[PDB]
């Protein structure tokens, strides 16, 4: 009944578990939020919407953080700037284009469940969630295997570093990791200006925008959203999505029982897990929304899991159901920056999980107290996730 006392900011506020009550509060009550720091929110199902379809008012050039400036990356731009950065790429996502993957995708399902299966035991995050989209996005990038970890290594450095509640030497080692990915990427540049491949590395750096080459910083900036895209967000839907199958012995059984019922538990893991928690947009002008009054220049935090969980739009939102349908969920978004890679995603997990279910049958938790939550403020999900099950023999 008592107002949230929230810094929308604080990493602690998405990974202390008190952020759903506290999204129930602000739905009923006001649901354009602010914060104890003033800083506004879209809370409700209908506020995240009407402002993504009205990018003209709630425009992306401010950037989608709440503390930091426009960056040169299509996720800080409006049409018609936006759409031509989206050309550009949209071609390697498509649903047809992501078909193409299924068998070289499920391979390297199959790798990583080879390296665990004989042990009767694995950290789920560790061993099966984090590295999968990561060699998904890295073989779409043209990243050598050998890569795979220092790229990932450097994306949780630059995903973790967000919050309100870490000391300036984590904003420093923020700021070094992003220096060590922009020498990385100047030298890609150089490389792939002199040896051309296939890959989407390659594609940016010799792609052009307004007919001259694009910028080398927007270079760096497109090819780390993508990459961070890839490998900070499907993890946290496949381990915090398996939790809740695991912690619904009747729902993972009806799975093993039946793969047609996987595309709708997947939705429910998406909508359940929301990887991202919020996106900004900035004002463009003075205006009331939502019977707010927001001031032009101030940004709004879009909140997708708080939308995902609005009981006028779910009716029962707070039980986890695989039978969920229609689960309109906006975890990817909405509008013209829906998400980029939300087909590759949606594969990644159809195709791990049909494995985990059919080469790990009678999957548990290690132990059944509450599973760890990044405390940053953009992306989240579990830390790590001990699981057991009953050893079995490598497939490839
Ligand atoms: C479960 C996994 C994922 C979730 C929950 C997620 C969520 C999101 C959300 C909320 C946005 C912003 C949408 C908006 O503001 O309306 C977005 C944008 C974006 N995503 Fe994803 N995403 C995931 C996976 C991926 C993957 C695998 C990639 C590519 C490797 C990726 C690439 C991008 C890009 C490039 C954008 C900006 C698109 C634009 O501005 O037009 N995402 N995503
Ligand atoms: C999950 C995806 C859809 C979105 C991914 C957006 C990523 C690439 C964005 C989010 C926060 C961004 C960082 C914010 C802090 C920052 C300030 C700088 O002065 C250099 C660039 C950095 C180091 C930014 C690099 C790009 C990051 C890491």
């Amino acid at each position: 009944l008592t107002r949230p006392d929230v810094d929308l900011v604080n990493g602690m506020f998405y990974a202390d578990g008190g952020a759903r009550e506290a999204y129930r509060w602000m739905r009923a009550n006001e649901p354009v939020f602010r914060d104890r720091n003033g800083l506004a929110a879209a809370t409700t199902y209908q506020a995240v919407l009407d402002a993504e379809r009205n990018p003209e008012l709630f425009s992306s050039t401010g950037g989608i953080r709440p503390d930091q400036p426009g960056m040169p990356y299509m996720i800080d731009m409006d049409d018609p700037q936006h759409l031509l950065r989206r050309k550009l790429v949209n071609a390697g996502f498509t649903r047809k284009r992501v078909m193409d993957k299924v068998d070289s995708i499920g391979r390297l399902c199959d790798t990583l469940i080879d390296a665990v299966c004989e042990r009767g035991e694995c950290d789920f995050v560790r061993d099966i969630a984090a590295p999968l989209p990561m060699a998904v996005i890295g073989d779409m990038l043209g990243v050598l295997p050998t890569e795979r970890d220092m790229l990932l290594k450097w994306s949780d450095d630059l995903v973790c570093g967000l919050s309100s509640h870490v000391d300036e030497a984590a904003i420093q080692k923020l700021m070094d990791t992003f220096a060590a990915y922009t020498e990385f990427t100047k030298d890609v540049i150089t490389k792939r200006r002199a040896e051309p491949t296939d890959d989407l590395f390659s594609v940016l750096v010799n792609s052009e925008v307004e007919g001259q080459r694009m910028s080398d910083d927007e270079i760096v900036f497109e090819t780390l959203l993508i990459l961070i895209g890839g490998d900070e967000t499907t993890r946290h839907t496949l381990s915090g999505g398996t939790e809740q199958l695991l912690r619904h012995r009747d729902q993972w059984d009806a799975l093993v029982a039946d793969v047609d019922l996987l595309p709708g538990a997947i939705e429910e893991m998406l909508r359940w897990t929301s990887p991202v928690k919020n996106m900004c947009r900035t004002l463009t002008a003075d205006t009331v929304f939502h019977g707010t009054e927001l001031r032009a220049g101030e940004k709004i935090m879009l909140m997708f899991e708080s939308a995902n969980f609005d009981e006028s739009v779910f009716g029962d939102p707070d039980n986890f159901r695989i039978d969920r349908n229609p689960n309109s969920h906006v975890a990817f978004g909405f509008g013209t920056h829906f998400c980029l890679g939300n087909q590759l995603a949606r594969l990644e997990l159809r195709l791990m999980t049909e494995r985990v279910l059919r080469r790990l049958p009678d999957l548990r938790l290690a132990d059944d107290a509450p599973v760890p939550l990044r405390p940053a403020n953009f992306v989240s999900g579990p830390e790590s996730m001990p699981v057991v099950f009953t050893p079995s023999a490598p497939v490839l």
